């Protein structure tokens, strides 16, 4: 049944394809695995890649067990520690070289979260106290330096001045604070409480969930806006479907690990609600469509979508009994297998597949943006949830 596949997926297909990519020649992993193929072991280090490696990993050993595992986790955590963090200014860099010189230095609160999120996991996995400490480090950083009255700003230069939030931005837009950034303080945060149920961590946990119900939260649509000013008001008009389903089950998950009732009640009708809208308003042919901006709809499979999806609509069964989310966990699964899963050797899941089937060829396995980290989550919280179909 489906548990059984997901996780032949994970430990015989996904794991040992990263497990691939480890540079004990220069620290960390490679950079960039082409759509082709062709693997470019010089190309720069991403540092937001290197987190959800490490997040990866530390969360496989956490499941699977494995000594190779966490060997692996402490091979990226190496990295990140002694390269990607400014220890000097604060925060982690953007970029490094395949040596891991710093290649980008602006400061990203997005980035910085989910360094949080890596080390705050690799602490549970280790649990090395010296990660925990790097991850309370970048925590005060982020409050210090990019909390302002009206909420977080987003992106900086190293020195922690003002920049254009490219590199979250969609069309020509680059606003000033995205819904993203939000969504992953979340899912950082929640992980450094579930690590060490540090109260002020849990404080700015909360506000960021009320700023998730009061602001972006759209009740007359169930939509979650996705690009605001410094005003927090609307720039743009972009539904994008998988931040939607992903942010249902992340949501429920920080409520979870802080145990207020209310909250997860409050928050269980509003994800509810909105899992409702995706599956009624993005599911067509049996998975998920990307997004909409203004009249049109990008109906192209994005991976991390798809596997967003899966864990989101289970999430939606798990607090309704409505069975309809499960087939629907079923059908983009199916779905996933047939279309976004490389049989070729030795790729992984396909980046990018349009409505009518076939790979965008332009869109590389391995880079920047694109890691272990979304489909991996997805095996490892199907794994974990125990509900099959």
């Amino acid at each position: 049944m489906m548990i059984s596949e997901i996780r032949q997926e994970l430990t015989d297909h996904i794991i040992p394809f990263w497990n691939k990519l480890r540079d004990d020649e220069n620290g960390g992993f490679y950079g960039y695995l082409s759509y082709g193929l062709e693997l470019d072991k010089k190309a720069d280090k991403g540092v937001i890649l290197h987190s959800r490696i490490l997040w990866f990993y530390s969360n496989a050993y956490m499941t699977l067990g494995g000594d190779e595992l966490l060997d692996n986790a402490k091979h990226a955590y190496e990295f990140i520690k002694n390269n990607c963090i400014d220890y000097e200014y604060g925060g982690v860099y953007w970029m490094m070289d395949f040596e891991g010189k710093p290649a980008d230095t602006m400061k990203h609160t997005y980035n910085i979260a989910f360094a949080i999120y890596a080390l705050s996991s690799y602490y549970r996995a280790s649990g090395d106290k010296e990660a925990l400490a790097l991850a309370y480090r970048l925590f005060e950083d982020i409050e210090k330096n990019t909390l302002y009255e009206y909420g977080y700003r987003e992106a900086f230069d190293r020195q922690w001045r003002l920049v254009d939030n490219e590199a979250l931005s969609e069309n020509g837009l680059k606003a000033d604070k995205t819904m993203n950034a939000i969504l992953h303080l979340i899912e950082a945060y929640t992980e450094l409480y579930k690590a060490d149920g540090n109260e002020k961590v849990a404080d700015r946990l909360k506000f960021q969930l009320g700023q998730m119900r009061d602001i972006v939260y759209t009740p007359d649509t169930n939509a979650l806006k996705v690009f605001f000013d410094t005003a927090f008001n609307l720039v743009g008009d972009i539904h994008s479907y998988g931040h939607d389903i992903e942010a249902t089950w992340l949501m429920d998950r920080a409520c979870d690990v802080l145990g207020d009732e209310d909250l997860k009640k409050q928050f269980a009708e509003m994800d509810l609600k909105i899992s409702h809208n995706i599956q009624d308003i993005a599911l067509e042919d049996g998975a998920l469509n990307n997004e909409r901006d203004k009249n049109e709809i990008d109906k192209t499979r994005v991976w991390w979508v798809q596997a967003e999806a899966v864990v989101g609509f289970i999430n939606a069964y798990q607090h309704s009994g409505d069975e309809k989310f499960l087939e629907s966990a079923k059908s983009v699964w199916e779905n996933i297998k047939e279309y976004i899963i490389d049989k070729r050797e030795g790729g992984e899941w396909y980046s990018e597949v349009t409505f009518d089937h076939t790979p965008h060829d332009y869109k590389e396995t391995v880079g920047p943006w694109k890691c272990p980290y979304h489909n991996g989550r997805m095996c490892m919280e199907v794994i974990t949830r125990g509900v099959d179909i």
